[PDB]
């Protein structure tokens, strides 16, 4: 088989999530009657330190009903000019929700402050008014870099001073909260809304999950409605949801442990990477001092056995997760060996 | 408790309980789920099309199905008791940013001249009609079905003004069942189809739309923006594959069900037409009753029975997998025994 | 040519081409332009409103009412045959992204029971209904005005249940000739209303929208994004306050010439009724000609008689300051002879 | 008050209200105004371009391109400091559903490079690039001219990748007086172009699109869409008429004031740039002031002098018809009061 450091996405379900899964209690969730999927919530809102929750086939859709539920149309949303919801959601924020998006340079994910407030639009006929601020914890692009808990913070003052929505697209929450040491319900007391992903790093098949007030969840849930996101028994899903949040977030220390034996080894190496950059589950591989650029060199790993994402042309980002063993990490590292010298 | 609400809440087999634990997965966004790359194989296979697409539910299937068929200001032609009307959240106008052109229809049918009228000339003053959409086995009429040749001529009309024609099929098998004929024959006279896995065929979750390749390719970029491009989604695909392969045939036995259950109940003296029970669907009123819909729906509860109001007057209650023949004799029971003190 | 395709082709009088270019202007962007101000001021007063806007035209005016009344997924109640829905190329659905929802009416009046039972409950799977819209002196059924009994009842079920009210008034003051109903008395039964300059009042450019000031303010963003934000627009308001001042009176000679037409057309032979016309317009049927109204519209044409085709079998004549009693007399020489050659 | 807030505060020329008030006029709605035509036609071919849409404003004219290049959900390449991204109501997202990719530009030039990799890879979770805006005299710059050799490139890129390129020439006409370069030169390496007839040029309102047959009849039915299908609206092109073609020449005149500005400006002691300024156009930073932008637009206002803030230690100073030499003199001497009060 293939060493999957593409992402950590194809996490695939324990034995005892198929098992929960197949055996779970169900019910119509239109109806609000899934046993599974109410528990689920319950346990999320309650971890979160919110007062509800709403279950999501998908990262994206969590993102996005939030920002309906947040805006109206013509407002404009302030968030990090390398954020998902920025470059990866398909332009579904302008689609669905008529918004615009008001990039905000950010070092590492966390936009200075006084960026945020500069950024806030001043009343005037011209300008849309800006409605909500999105904040992503540890930052993919950057390198699943963890947003300080102070940044946060500070930017939730400036929120609510304007009464402006705060949004986390915490999709991988819960990595940031093992490096950091910080609950994840101190991160969403500074937020109005968060959602986190089941389906990465806590190995669930399918879902995420929106944490919020119980009036925006209910607008949140319309929005869900809309987009196609109403299932039925969805309680299949949420089986797997529960055991996720409940027993896999302690092992995401694994993975970056295994993230930074990566990097230090690949730095021993040769390869442009800063070990010192690696607090969670990625490391990003520049091919600067490589004959290949990005592409090529992906090509090159997929031919000796490793799957990796080039994000740019010089840059490749590799991830780890449950799928991926040390074992898996040393064998890739030899063969990382091999192609430096074939490529440097 | 008898459930007779829809038949949107059946639980799913022993089979496909089985079928989820040990179903082969992968990250469908990369396309390498291998469950959900066989349940759309299947399904564009049994809807003679090129290709399909899973969605996690019938709302996205048709959503996705009016964007990939429309541009901006698009008007779309649809019967004006539609599903996609009335109960989709005004999505087409909010994703789509099309205007409905609401067709009056006889159960479902729209009068094709009444269709041809309808579509917009060429001006500055109007909207492009670009998509006209049927539902069968339409649900507002009583689960009705549209007859064959009622689509067979729309489609030419379609034809001749080059306007694609979506099938909101959400209960398409139900329709075949009730007519004799095969899926893939109303499918033909169509450029795509969305058909439930959910509800009488006994999914959990999700519908599958099919259509040609590039209609398909446009679907499923509309999926990943609505949020419906899930990962390891094989598990769900996995009972899709047995509702799809496995449950079409019974559906014969929830029409004998509603039909035994509307004769039962017009004798006993409910307000019911047993002749216009065609599939799964029931309609009652409650004109006769001591108490409206609303206060009859209570008392049925408390009795064991579920079923949903639909009007002031009307209760709708549907038959399914799970009401089994003796389910429905014990409900009659209860209706017996209400009727003595409602009537 | 006797133009009768519609009042909009009225042309500026002398008296508003001097108006226009000695007229005071201004930023109109920076609010800075007063004969833009002094429109708006009178146009609010005239209708016992608190504020004003002024739009490059009727179509802009109903849709940033609209999008100032409405939130994304909202449902808007309208008559079925009304501007908002059929000529205005499905804007309310691209730029407020909201749902139309049609409901039958007696040549523009809505019954009020209908009205009721359009609007949404509060369910999940439905659309809030934020708003109901009437079109006073309905073009389509032929310029036919609106009870105000019916505009009041409208008003009242909208008050319960908190749903606001634009009345389509492009024709409002041809309705209060004919009706006698003050068009401040109109207003009072709706939350804001929009009316034209540039039809039967013979302005060049422009309509204007009215109600409470914080609804103006929000339309007045509205104009800034679809591109109404002007810079001395006083050129244009200049006119329209002629327009508004000195043009209703006479608005009852185009009624007068509209009766006439359709009056000597009856003698004629043509399918018109006479008894149906009570402002500036005339709907004229082809049921019984040799051709359909688009054959029927060139023959006019070519005989100096211009008019357009509402349907495959329907005529609208519209009379206007430009159609003198003698141009209405050379029309009906005219068709007097065509009716020899396609009765 | 000296107004040096922007250009678009020129009134009409004594020229320009005699023509207006002469003006043959026509419903433009049927392409039937005379003067509405002659603009568009002459437009069009100062611009080398096969058609041309006239607009009530700029803001209009780049919207409605913006919808005749794109499709819901696609991507619109801009320079991050341009006016389509911060100065037009966010309406590119609500009327287009398109997502803005800012580039970053020095002088309104973006680097080709940076351009070129600003467009999106064919993938499922991105948007598809197919439009690419370059504004000509950046306005937030300082009214800067982008060169012709940067367009030039940027089209060799656009073509490459079948995408669509519009340039915001709202004061192309400065641009091209400023650099010798004919504005059907910028335009041939364009598919659209946008410029202003209101700002600079005079007109009371409006500005035009040109570009080819096909894309303008999709701008065509945009402006409808919007609310900018007006009728007479000859009144207003009569002026757009001379706007283009007796206003452009003294534009010099306006660089000419701009220029003695900033030289005098500099020779008191404030922070301006007089090599920067090569249009109408003067950037003064408050540095070295006791005071910010805001305080001292307010102490110029006082003073008798109009300008805006566009940061809060920078300050715009805009010249045009209506500030002469003697105006420009008589705020130096203002400004040199206020330079011993602040400095
Ligand atoms: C920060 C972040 N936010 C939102 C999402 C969207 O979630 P879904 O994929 O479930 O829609 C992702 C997924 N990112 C994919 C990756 O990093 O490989 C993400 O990384
Ligand atoms: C009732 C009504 N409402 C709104 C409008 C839109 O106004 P503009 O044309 O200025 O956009 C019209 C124009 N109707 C076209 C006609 O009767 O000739 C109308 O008749
Ligand atoms: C580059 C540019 N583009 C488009 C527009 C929009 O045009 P309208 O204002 O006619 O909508 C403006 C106006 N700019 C105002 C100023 O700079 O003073 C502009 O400067
Ligand atoms: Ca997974
Ligand atoms: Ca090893
Ligand atoms: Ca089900
Ligand atoms: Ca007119
Ligand atoms: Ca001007
Ligand atoms: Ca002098
Ligand atoms: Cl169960
Ligand atoms: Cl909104
Ligand atoms: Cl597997
Ligand atoms: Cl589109
Ligand atoms: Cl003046
Ligand atoms: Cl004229």
């Amino acid at each position: 088989m293939m060493i999957d450091l593409r992402s950590d996405t194809v996490t695939k379900p324990t034995e005892e999530m198929r098992k929960a899964m197949a055996q779970a209690e169900v019910g119509d969730d239109v109806y609000g009657e899934d046993p599974t999927i109410n528990e689920l919530e319950r346990l999320a809102a309650e971890t979160f330190g919110k007062e509800a929750a709403l279950f999501v086939p998908s990262g994206t859709m969590g993102n996005q009903v939030s920002i309906m539920a947040h805006t109206q149309r013509g407002d404009e949303v302030i968030l990090e000019a390398d954020s998902h919801i920025f470059w990866y959601e398909v332009g579904a924020m302008a689609v669905l929700s008529g918004v615009m998006p008001h990039p905000v340079p950010g070092k590492n994910g966390a936009m200075d402050p006084d960026d945020v407030r500069k950024a806030i639009r001043p009343r005037n006929i011209h300008f849309p008014r800006t409605s909500l601020i999105a904040i992503e914890n540890t930052h993919n692009r950057s390198g699943g870099r963890v947003v300080p808990l102070e940044n946060i913070k500070e930017i939730c003052t400036i929120a609510k001073e304007h009464g402006i929505n705060v949004h986390i697209d915490g999709a991988r929450i819960f990595n940031a909260s093992i490096a950091s040491g910080v609950p994840v319900k101190e991160y969403a007391g500074y937020a109005d809304s968060v959602m986190f992903c089941l389906s990465k790093g806590l190995c669930a098949p399918v879902g995420s999950v929106v944490v919020g007030d119980r009036d925006f969840i209910e607008r949140a849930r319309k929005a869900r409605k809309m987009l196609g996101g109403g299932m039925r028994q969805a309680g299949v899903l949420a089986a797997a949801g529960i055991i996720a949040l409940t027993k896999m977030v302690d092992r995401l220390k694994e993975d970056h442990e295994n993230a930074r034996f990566l990097a230090l080894k690949l730095k021993e190496i040769g390869y442009s990477v800063n070990p010192e950059d690696v607090k969670t589950n990625m490391v990003i591989l520049r091919t600067d001092n490589l004959k290949v650029n990005a592409h090529g060199f992906i090509e090159a790993l997929r031919n000796s056995g490793v799957l990796a994402n080039a994000v740019s042309d010089t840059e490749i980002r590799l991830v780890t997760h449950k799928d991926v063993s040390r074992n898996d990490i040393e064998e890739a590292l030899n063969i990382f060996e091999k192609l430096f010298r074939k490529f440097s």
